[PDB]
């Protein structure tokens, strides 16, 4: 049927770009190396491991599964790339502006 084609192409899709986001993340942390503590940094590429391990894992996952750890991978990161670009990422105009303390 063209249901499971349908499918196999969006979770081929899911997998390919979830891979590059694990990978981008890292690629991220590349240059974050003075703008990121350790800690937070270990966290996101850490997870961005897992996140490929997973994939492998769980090939046998739908699409909808991929999205989901899409999503759980951005919201994790997304503190920690804030932090990142409010210090020398995000265009403030002499720096990051620091939360103050």
């Amino acid at each position: 049927s063209k249901e499971e084609d349908e499918k196999e192409s969006q979770r081929i899709a899911s997998k390919n770009q979830l891979e590059s986001i694990a990978y981008s993340l890292k690629n991220t942390i590349s240059e974050a190396g003075d703008k990121l503590e350790q800690a937070d940094k270990d966290t996101v590429t850490k997870k961005a491991e897992e996140t490929i391990s997973w994939l492998d894992s769980n090939t046998t996952a739908s699409k909808e599964e991929f999205d989901d750890k899409l999503k759980e991978l951005q919201d994790i990161a997304n503190p920690i790339m804030s932090k990142l670009y409010q210090a020398g990422g995000a265009p403030g105009g002499a720096a990051g502006g620091a939360p103050g303390g």
